[PDB]
This record gives C-alpha cells, sequence and structure tokens, in this order.
C-alpha cells in the first residue's frame, strides 16, 4: 500500500449511499466525498489475487486521462472486508443520466427522453470514436466497449467508461484472464473469440457493434442468434444487419469494423473523421 502516485483517497472522507447497479464482479453505489473545505461532493463508487499496488498504478494512469469523452477517475478507497483483506473502490464523478444503453431504451417510452433524432444518434457515435481515439493513442485496450459502458454526462455528451477489463498494450494480464473469459460474446471480434486475445482492432470491431446498438436504439446484437452459435455465425461470414432508416453510408462505416482480417478494419482516427464528415453533410 505504498501509493507512489497519490491516487488513494482517505476512506474516512467517503460515505456510501444507495446501490445503483449490482453484478457478478461488483456494484455501483452513490456516495459523498467530503472535500477539504467541508463540502460533500456527489460521486459514484465501483466496488469489487494480484498485488493491489498494480491496481493503484493503473488507477493513477487513468486519473491522468484528460479528454471530455473519457470518464475521469477521482481516486481509489481501500476497504477491509471480513478478515483483513484490501478491497479497492473506484471513485468516479456522479453521472445523473446513467448509461447510454438504458437511455436509448428509455427514449422509446413516452415518459423517457424524446425520440432521439438521427443527428443526435450520429453525434453519440462521434463522441465514442473521439474517446476511443484518445485511448487508442495512449496504447489502451478497452476490451469491453459496448453502449452499456458509455456514460451520459449532464450536458448530454457521451464518455467511454468501465475500465475494469482494460489493459495497456504489452502490460501483464494474468489476473484479468478469468474475467475476460466471461465477457459477452456478441461484442467480441471473430479472431478474439478463439482464445480471447485482443488488439486495438478488437476494440474497433466492438465500436461497430456499439454504433449498431445506438442506430437500433438499444436492441441486443444479432436477433435470432444465440450466444453459443456466435463463433460459427461469424465464421460463415454473417454480420449485424442494417437497422431500419440507417443511412447506407453509416452502415458502410459499421460494416468496415467487422472485416475478417483485423488489419483491414480502419483506425479510430479514420472512423472518427468519416463520422464527423457524415454528420456535417446533414441538415
Ligand atoms: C442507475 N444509475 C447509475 C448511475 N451512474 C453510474 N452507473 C454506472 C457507472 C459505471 C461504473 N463505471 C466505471 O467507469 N467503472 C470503472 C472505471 C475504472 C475502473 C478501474 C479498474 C482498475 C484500474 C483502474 C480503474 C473500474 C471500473 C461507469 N458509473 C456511474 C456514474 N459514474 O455515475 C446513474 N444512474
Ligand atoms: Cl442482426
Ligand atoms: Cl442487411
Amino acid at each position: 500500500a505504498m501509493d507512489p502516485e497519490d491516487v488513494v483517497i482517505d476512506r474516512n472522507l467517503l460515505i456510501l449511499g444507495k446501490i445503483l447497479g449490482e453484478g457478478e464482479f461488483g456494484s455501483v453505489m452513490e456516495g459523498n466525498l467530503k472535500q477539504e473545505d467541508g463540502t460533500s461532493l456527489k460521486v459514484a463508487v465501483k466496488t469489487m489475487q494480484r498485488e493491489i499496488e498494480e491496481f493503484l498504478s493503473e488507477a493513477a494512469c487513468m486519473k491522468d486521462f484528460s479528454h471530455p469523452n473519457v470518464i475521469r477517475l477521482l481516486g481509489v478507497c481501500i476497504e477491509m472486508s471480513s478478515q483483513g483483506i484490501p478491497k479497492p473502490m473506484v471513485i468516479l464523478p456522479f453521472m445523473k443520466y446513467g448509461d447510454l444503453h438504458t437511455y436509448l431504451l428509455y427514449s422509446r417510452l413516452e415518459t423517457g427522453p424524446k425520440h432521439i433524432p438521427l443527428q443526435t444518434l450520429l453525434k453519440f457515435m462521434v463522441d465514442i470514436a473521439l474517446g476511443m481515439e484518445y485511448l487508442s493513442n495512449r496504447n489502451f485496450l478497452h476490451r469491453d466497449l459496448a453502449a452499456r459502458n458509455c456514460m451520459l454526462r449532464d450536458d448530454m455528451t457521451v464518455c467511454v467508461a468501465d475500465f475494469g477489463l482494460s489493459k495497456k498494450i504489452y502490460s501483464g494480464d494474468y489476473y484479468r484472464q478469468g474475467r475476460i473469459a466471461k465477457m459477452p460474446v456478441k461484442w467480441i471480434a471473430i479472431e478474439s473469440l478463439a482464445d480471447r486475445v485482443y488488439t486495438s482492432k478488437s476494440d474497433v470491431w466492438a465500436f461497430g457493434v456499439t454504433m449498431w446498438e445506438i442506430a437500433t436504439r438499444g436492441m441486443t446484437p444479432y436477433p435470432g442468434v444465440q450466444n453459443h452459435e456466435m463463433y460459427d455465425y461469424l465464421l460463415h461470414g454473417h454480420r449485424l444487419k442494417q437497422p431500419e432508416d440507417c443511412l447506407d453510408e453509416l452502415y458502410e462505416i459499421m460494416y468496415s469494423c467487422w472485416r475478417t482480417d483485423p488489419l483491414d478494419r480502419p483506425t479510430f482516427s479514420v472512423l472518427r473523421l468519416q463520422l464527423e464528415k457524415l454528420l456535417e453533410s446533414l441538415p
């Protein structure tokens, strides 16, 4: 617990509020972070072997991310459960609107946000491509890019989030392998399905799936196809079908993310420019 990058926030400064989400590998909770001047701040808390010092170093590296389309880590708190075991807790800024996937579903209800215009849908994709272009430059592999892991800020801009399964290219990954094997198969590139080996081209494939999720307003990828058939399905050349009212140009941008050879897929900088140009060409 040396903490050379000063990422740890004193546990006494944090009071855990209500639970927002609960999964097999942890939970998201509301919280108040008592700032130095006595003012409490609204934050979200992510709760959960390998030496915890490595977790803090990765957290410290993400704390240095400065891009409006990438969530910013505030710090880490350590909790001692049952019989003296250090359990880290990621402190994130509180984001009212929640995840993009749920938001898209809510928009199809009379009570939710109004019908999302095509230009707003295309702007969500540009925001994700900008965040992914920034992470891609820093040699970061997200490895879990999906609309459910993109957060909506209060000003309605999207940011890429959920870096629990991330890895810097060339860095160690042994203690993440168990969690990687349980990842949803419908977002995984054809070459990564075989042994769960990822490249930046695996994130490009998942970005195309994320674009299709936004264009269909929250549909689960591949209707009619079960998870156990996914590898065979892609092996036969089949891909996500064109969503209704999706511009043929937009669908071509998504289809380029799913080319069999990872080297044939474009980069996030190319995708980002194509989406910004497509967005400019509309009323
Ligand atoms: C119903 N509702 C829910 C909400 N709000 C939320 N719900 C979900 C989330 C997701 C948790 N996220 C996230 O980034 N986790 C994450 C990031 C980094 C690391 C990590 C791991 C190792 C090393 C370094 C870093 C681990 C996990 C986003 N955030 C919020 C929010 N921020 O307000 C509002 N309404
Ligand atoms: Cl489909
Ligand atoms: Cl089609």
